[PDB]
């Protein structure tokens, strides 16, 4: 009898179920509130029925719960002077996906170093989004497959699909079901018709396999996600200009789904230099002044500290994409506020 | 307190774990024979090692057991004739992406009318693989999520992962763990990099969410799939000439992977067009018989009756991409054998 | 230096498959469905004094051949039939008989007969030959022994029994507290009425206890009460099958405000052990049937194809655990109680 | 269609499956090594190779976890104390079996209002037990189904199998994989055959049915249990004294098991008359005296306030049996010291 299953497997270990988290750390009451509120203002943003500024801001990835709770201390207070232009919640965004081996984020491997520790994770990522949640600020993450949506995302107020999987079927259809609001990123090379067919897919109802509550395999029927919409993230060129905005909204419109989008000032728009998110916050805030109807939101790269390193060591500073850091934060949302404003005056 | 769980769930149904199935339907000692065989032998023409043409043939989707069955006893006495030259293994792909709403394919919906019986699509799926097997005839299939393959990928003799899911992080990890060689097909509009990066990055050992064989939530970790390769597809342009597989090759070299890869007929390299299967085959041929070093592979798309419909009227007539018909499949074999015949005589 | 505190007596842990494996391949037919219902309202019936019909609860000791358990079924349905209106005949289909000292653990648990477990397969043949039985038009009966069993094939069981050495025990009349079925409880080893009694009372009551679900996974079941249950004379150091002992029970059975209708167990302690000593019973109680015969509402009986007992399973249709009457005497035993009922019947 | 399933049931809830309270509540390095020697030191006793005497003293049943921990702070004093004579270990029952309705234990219902809590009842249970081996004081307990070991078993360092359930089958093939040594009690009129069987059945390998540590549905294959012993706790009259203690050993040694037993100065032995239980280790302490050979052990009921109440009111005081208190504790703790101390140096 030769072997056939499991040739390539070094070990497969039960993790506890979605169920033994949410009995620890059950939603509280104004977590819950926040979580309700934030969904249902995103999605007025999502289809113009709102002109403030949805802002997704923060680390490039959380990699300690305690800096991140410290930025969010400091965010809060903008969030609400603010509250009036912006819709400020904190990017909470665990791992960032790799080619070339390296850490895989702070669910996955949250010792930073190799032992896979995947229980504590999740048990710290779901800590902290409560946490959060808790003191009054909304978070968003990037869901990377099926599973661990069902360990926190009751806690996410605004969810991406990644440039790598937004043409992804089965991505999609988690989308379909997901209980926040969607943006999909453009393609690595800035295809945008990945998004907007998968905002049109996303739109609709879809079965999928993943978990329960309780942990077991499970199909997942969805009723469809209204609510999505695409991010404009660079590739090709950078997309944050008013004419790559005015073709994106015309192709939108041609699919027949929301023409209001999201612009990443970071990652392939910054083209990988923290330092150019204000250059492109800039044009953006020039296009909010002069017209800018069809932007709903925007995305930043942001720490305690600018920067990045290759080991933890400078408490609040990014070990993956580089950040600003909080002085040029501060500079950047008065920047955004005050372009904003005037917008709202239409 | 407010909802913010499965806002936009319908339903979550538990499934059967893959110990069911596997209890009604184990793998015989001769199935395990032919699997571990073929996927050695598979192997060994991913390495060089053998110049056999591996030859991934047979309907876009399967949606009728009985016609698969058929199909594969033609098959098989031509698997048996052409041995020396070409190594074929039967295309068994439950489902096809979409875009536009349409049918979930064999495992989702196995009645065909949208009631998504999947405990009885897993069961079927499993069945018609073991039957397949035990006749004889190996079988591939695309695994498109993370949780099928424990239920059948023990009767799998390669897999293949396509253009939309390529780049997807937990579809590369996935690949790292399947005990079968996997294919990784360049993207939708013809980019290589992201397949040459594929096999890369699955040769590492990784760690991803799944069930185990109870049907309980789990942490897989995997030690690397040393057995994966590029397939050519198509993209914008078709890219299955000499010109292309030359600079692929050189790109492989570059990346120090292995530069032996598989040439898809069909999809974007057919340009959609199922007559014209025969001239990408014709092309390969004519590859061969000058050099063609660096190929391993084809795919073709090929059922009992040529061609498409839109509802499953006419007996094995695909349903999705059409095929091309019996006795058009036993004049393309005929002419990859010849040809490979005098590559290998070199 | 984490000293082993966990699992340092086992050999072995292994998943079994979900109960919901074994109801999807093998879901209780529509006919099937209304034999047990309609049977377990029957017995119901009986219990509480509504009819004087005489639950049957006959055949082997321990089933270790489905073949024979269904030539068997086929045989004694004619006599079910034959006798409807004295008795209610349901087949005994129990798969174990408990041990002190070691030996074969029964159809579920080792249904190959080799110390192989194939507890899988066991439980898959345990409800194949539960879901024929019912649909042949033979209701069954059966012990359970443990609290985990039942959600496999608990649908299929028309009558249902727990034993003497776990009438006392407080989780199987949690159990019994929330059985579909009516439920009769052995009395004790060495004659105790008194645990039999008192078992009737607490599983009347809602109850908790730890199980699976349908799915497998572990669980608490909370019961609503089984107001069908009745004791079962089945011996001690002495029998306990005669007008006096009866009359004495039922004495008991009021004194405690619980139902003074019993079963009568023909064999085991009352038989003294010895199978050829089944009829006797049997006689006695025609004879108080005849009499009066009031608190009597069934008697039980091993019986099999051929009488006996053997210690290896060579023989078809003999037993590998206790020995039972054969075939020829079982229809004699049911003319006689049938006779005998009749009379009372007509009263 | 005829109902058939669960006619009789109100409700099937799943539980939170032992992985998780193991996760929240491991068992330490120190607790492990307690446990682990302390069941070696019972063994002994069970064996006759020391011959300290075993004293499982406590509660009736834990109501409270805070006056248990004081109890046990007390107790553990003694412990140490009188250590060369003594092996004390606490009595941690959480529930005492009932035929009339009435509280079903801290387990089951660990608010005493009839919500079984369940999962609420097993993380206090292992939290207890994890607490009392941290600080030092091994914890022993009834088994009252095949389910809870899995949840707390690792915790503890002698069990016990009660009067009602000694004969059952299932309860001595459960008793036959416990981990720790297993004391039988005699049935309830006083039949001390149906201990004297279960410690032979449970010395042989048997198979029961139970869940994994995952919670899954199981098979659970056994390997033995040789360190079982007899509890003699009265019947129809008591049986604690040298005659019935005599012929209890005969009947051991006939049936070619351990003649070394334990006595409980409670129950059917004190007739339940808390105040008797003193009087009954006065007559174990004369035995022990004069010769006392078969003697490994006693168990006294006993907490920080003396008597029974119907409602927790009085802070360490019993809701179900009455129980000695601090003070009687300590008089019978030092008089079985003394009279031991004596028997061991003969
Ligand atoms: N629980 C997720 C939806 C979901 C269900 C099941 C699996 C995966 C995702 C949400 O509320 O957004
Ligand atoms: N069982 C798969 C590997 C795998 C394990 C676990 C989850 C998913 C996939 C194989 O043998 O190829
Ligand atoms: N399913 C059983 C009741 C039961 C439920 C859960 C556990 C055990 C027993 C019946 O119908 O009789
Ligand atoms: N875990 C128990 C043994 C056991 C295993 C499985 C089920 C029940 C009991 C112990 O260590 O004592
Ligand atoms: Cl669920
Ligand atoms: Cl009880
Ligand atoms: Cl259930
Ligand atoms: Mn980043
Ligand atoms: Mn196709
Ligand atoms: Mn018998
Ligand atoms: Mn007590």
């Amino acid at each position: 009898h030769y072997p056939t299953d499991d040739i390539k497997i070094k070990e497969v270990k039960e993790l506890l179920p979605p169920i033994a988290h949410l009995y620890e750390l059950p939603i509280s009451k104004e977590a819950s509130g926040l979580v309700h509120r934030t969904r249902q203002e995103i999605s007025d943003l999502v289809h113009g029925r709102d002109k403030r500024l949805l802002v997704i801001i923060g680390p490039c990835s959380i990699h300690d719960p305690k800096a991140a709770l410290e930025y969010a201390e400091r965010l809060l207070k903008l969030r609400k002077q603010y509250e009036n232009e912006l819709l400020i919640v904190m990017r909470v965004y665990f791992e960032k996906p790799r080619t070339t081996v390296g850490w895989a984020g702070l669910i996955n491997d949250p010792h930073l170093d190799g032992t896979f520790d995947i229980n504590f994770g999740l048990r710290q990522a779901r800590s902290l989004l409560l946490s959060l949640n808790n003191m009054g600020m909304p978070a968003s993450t990037e869901f990377l497959d099926m599973i661990t949506p069902q360990y926190y995302a009751d806690l996410i107020s605004w969810g991406a699909i990644g440039a790598r999987t937004t043409e992804s079927q089965v991505h999609r259809e988690l989308a379909s079901g997901l209980s926040c609001p969607v943006g999909f990123k453009n393609g690595t090379d800035g295809n945008l018709k990945i998004a907007i067919d998968a905002i049109g897919a996303a739109s609709h109802s879809h079965h999928f396999l993943s978990v329960t509550k309780a942990g077991h395999s499970a199909i997942v029927h969805t009723g469809g996600n209204p609510d999505c919409h695409v991010i404009l993230r660079g590739g090709k060129e950078p997309n944050y200009d008013a004419e790559h905005v005015s073709e994106a909204a015309e192709q939108l419109r041609a699919a027949g789904v929301t023409d209001k989008l999201m612009i990443d000032c970071s990652h392939a728009n910054s083209r990988k230099d923290y330092t150019r998110q204000m250059e492109v916050a800039q044009d953006i805030a020039a296009q909010l002044e002069q017209d800018g109807g069809n932007i709903m939101g925007v995305m930043v790269e942001s720490h305690l500290v600018e920067g990045r390193q290759d080991k933890p060591e400078v408490y609040g500073k990014s070990i993956t994409d580089a950040c600003i850091g909080w002085g040029a934060t501060e500079e950047l949302l008065a920047l955004l506020a005050g372009a904003n404003k005037k917008r709202m005056a239409r």
